[PDB]
């Protein structure tokens, strides 16, 4: 059954729970963004309301199959009504369409649901600076000192300073950038855009990019991998094997491989700054792994909710141990005893 972190008190609303049949009560079920863990268990056959992004009913409709009389998109940072009830959706800064969710109950509590989420400091001047928030429902991925990463922005240079050498050097390199769902597309557009070149990738990931309301799409991104030095591969192929065959299938019109995998943290951040890193080589090919996060660092998260002040937390990720819930619970405390909240 439902857990009870994905409804939404003195409503019949639910977030991200469509993986247990009918929810007895929910008159509407809110999806998040469009990563498989939240939507799981929504397909073609589904038959209830569900409210989202314009980018999320763009990929329900488009890759789900989900018919059309049963998405109801909302725009963002706009006052709404849901079922009689007042919401706002925000940018979650997270991937492509992905928002926090604000719901105003009738008894005048006011709950924020961030989704997946990576905190920032624009997000204090938005609608949420305007009125007490009394309960939040929290993305605690990454809710524990020893995870730190680099600003977007820092990890994008990167990437961009040794794409452009690499094929300076030699003008018959490849680039290839590894994916599994939808986010981290700014690592490959950015590199695309110093190399000038367009993105070629599979037909599958053509479409899905196309959904995503991003400017001037048709000029970055095209299925003819002939004509393209930066390819997309799923992320699984991102190793000597997998990227040797890739060389061996473009009928030698390259020569070397540079290939970058976004991954979120591992535990080469405790020492490493990212102008340090080095990639892996074999022979000629050349693998760097670039911690690219689109979730909250501990001290991006601290921050948001020492400024916030919630009189109650919720978390929604590492939920499922009771080490996990208990460590949690111990850092909500401290930063509330800090804060004097
Ligand atoms: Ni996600």
């Amino acid at each position: 059954t439902c857990p009870f972190y994905k409804k939404i008190p003195g409503t019949g609303f639910t977030v991200d729970a469509f993986q247990y049949g009918v929810v007895e009560g929910c008159t509407a079920y809110f999806l998040t963004h469009f990563h498989s863990d939240h939507y799981a268990g929504l397909s073609k056959h589904f038959t209830f309301p569900v409210y989202c992004s314009e980018i999320t009913g763009n990929l329900l409709k488009n890759k789900l199959h989900v018919q059309e009389q049963y998405i109801h998109p909302l725009p963002l940072d706009t006052e709404c009504i849901v079922n009689g009830v007042k919401v706002v959706l925000l940018d979650a800064n997270h991937c492509p369409g992905a928002v926090m969710i604000l719901f105003y109950l009738p008894n005048g509590t006011v709950i924020l649901h961030t989704g997946d989420f990576r905190a920032d400091p624009s997000m204090e001047r938005s609608l949420l600076a305007d009125q007490k928030v009394h309960m939040l429902y929290l993305d605690t991925t990454y809710c524990s000192p020893e995870y730190t990463f680099p600003s977007q922005q820092e990890v994008i240079r990167f990437a961009i300073n040794t794409a452009f050498e690499a094929v300076t050097l030699n003008p018959h390199a490849l680039v290839v950038c590894g994916t599994y769902s939808i986010g981290k597309e700014k690592v490959f557009l950015a590199i695309a855009d110093v190399l000038g070149s367009k993105v070629g990738m599979s037909q599958e990931k053509y479409k899905t990019l196309q959904c995503l309301n991003i400017p001037e799409i048709n000029s970055l991104i095209t299925t003819d991998m002939c004509s393209s030095l930066v390819h997309l591969l799923p992320m699984m192929q991102i190793n000597f094997k997998g990227l040797q065959s890739h060389l061996k299938k473009c009928g030698g019109k390259y020569n070397q491989i540079l290939a970058f995998r976004p991954t979120g943290w591992t535990h080469s951040n405790k020492f490493t700054r990212i102008a340090d890193v080095i990639p892996q080589t074999k022979g000629n090919i050349s693998i760097y792994g670039i911690p690219y996060s689109e979730h909250s660092s501990y001290l991006e998260m601290k921050r948001f909710v020492q400024w916030l002040k919630p009189q109650k937390i919720i978390p929604t990720v590492n939920v499922g141990t009771w080490k996990s819930r208990s460590t949690m619970e111990k850092y909500f405390r401290e930063w509330k005893l800090e804060a004097g909240y």
